[PDB]
């Protein structure tokens, strides 16, 4: 109700990591990332640090994988759902090439705005079309206009997490035959391993119990192949077949 | 030569993991692996869990991983360091196209024959070329005579791990531009995070100082962009620029 609002020091889960110790993760990023990591990430992952917010911030190691992955493919035409401050985006558009587009949805663009000077100092948001809104709307909106010439190369889904299996009946149909889907944060903390978890966040708890159920739907959906990779808090990634 | 046991069983690390949780580790390979490996790839690697050398095995979940990268980037001819029973084989044989071919070299033949007849009765064995040699002098020769028409879209390398920093030098030459090279085991059960770890067989020393040679060398290299993946053992996915 009325009050400071919802902070996440109310959060069980914001110093929980996946990897074995805190020494390894730091050695990872010391060695392989930031002096991988352009000077605008630098930037705006450290004002994201110091956000209300910052436990939402995508893993840096994850982010230059993320752009490995986008070369890889060679994707040019991108779709991202959470956008937060942006450091996800700025990845993007500095792995894609200059004639790349991404369409960008957050329903927060105070958040955006953050990152938007990085964005603009790396010389890249002319790739990005930012939408203020539910993602999902939209998405149903894209659904009735996008003819396949249009389809996305890759999909990065970041955002409220019990929509993900909403997300994913769009995304099957959105991203071209081939394309990638990659769903954040599918490990959850480690607590996607237990059938029952004490002393979670109301919020964590129901995103522990659609991360279980979706990580099931997606390893039985025939429509893609999956990797679930132990990046970051883990992402899955889905290649659409047909 | 002369000297102290060098068996598996003589080894500190074997049952170390880089991820905090057995239970997530299980869970990830049970939910999201299992149902989507291949029935001969199961055989395969089940075997292998028994063998004398069960801990090179490549993990279930990082060969997901290859596979989903094979095929998002469109690979059709790659070259294998390091073969052992033929789990990341079959995995790459099993995800190239049909006219796929692949280069992979072993000092050991034996070690192939024992999953040979799963990738015989897979029906991917026509794209593989075996070639038992040490791989150094393979590469070497491979240098004198591939034209850039016939260059490898993907290496992977899984071999004699203080060697990777040599095959280094030849395969971003024998490695297309764009193409991918893959140095697996780069985290060494974590032992990398220090810069001493007591309790080590010799050879285990040795790999982890040379991973930390090698993680600094591959982070400091302009011919290519990396990203360090927290998956498996670790590993490091490099993509070639010039
Ligand atoms: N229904 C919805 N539709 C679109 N965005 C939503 C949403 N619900 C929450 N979000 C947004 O999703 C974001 C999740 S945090 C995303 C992190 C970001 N990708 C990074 O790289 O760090 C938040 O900014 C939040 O505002
Ligand atoms: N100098 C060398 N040249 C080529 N192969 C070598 C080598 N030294 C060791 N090897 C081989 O490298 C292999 C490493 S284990 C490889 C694991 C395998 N890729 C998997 O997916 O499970 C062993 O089979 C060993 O025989
Ligand atoms: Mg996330
Ligand atoms: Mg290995």
């Amino acid at each position: 109700g009325p009050g400071m609002g919802a902070s996440q020091d109310d959060y069980a889960l914001i110093h929980k990591n996946i990897l074995h110790s805190e020494d390894l993760l730091k050695y990872i990023l010391e060695t392989s990332v930031y002096p991988r990591e352009h000077e605008q990430l630098k930037g705006l992952r450290e004002v994201t640090e110091k956000h209300e917010w910052s436990m939402a911030l995508v893993a840096a190691d994850e982010g230059l994988f993320l752009s490995m992955l986008l070369k890889l493919m060679n994707a040019k035409r991108t779709i991202e759902i959470g956008v937060y401050t942006g450091y996800s985006l700025l990845t993007t558009a500095l792995a894609l090439p200059e004639d790349g587009k991404i369409t960008a949805i957050d329903v927060n663009k105070s958040y955006f705005e953050i990152g938007l000077p990085f964005i603009q100092k790396a010389g890249v948001e002319h790739k990005i079309n930012f939408i203020e809104s539910e993602a999902l709307p939209v998405l149903d909106q894209m659904l009735q206009e996008m003819k396949e010439e249009d389809l996305y190369d890759f999909a990065f889904v970041d955002a409220d997490k019990p929509n993900y299996a909403n997300y994913h009946e769009r995304l099957v149909k959105l991203v071209r035959v081939g394309g990638a889907i990659v769903y954040d944060n599918t490990l959850w903390y480690g607590t996607v391993a237990f059938p029952e978890y004490p002393g979670l966040h109301p919020e964590e708890e129901e995103c522990r119990v659609s991360f279980r159920n979706l990580n099931k739907l997606l390893a039985a959906d025939p429509r893609v192949e999956i990797s679930q990779v132990s990046i970051g808090d883990g992402l899955t990634i889905c290649r659409r077949l047909y």
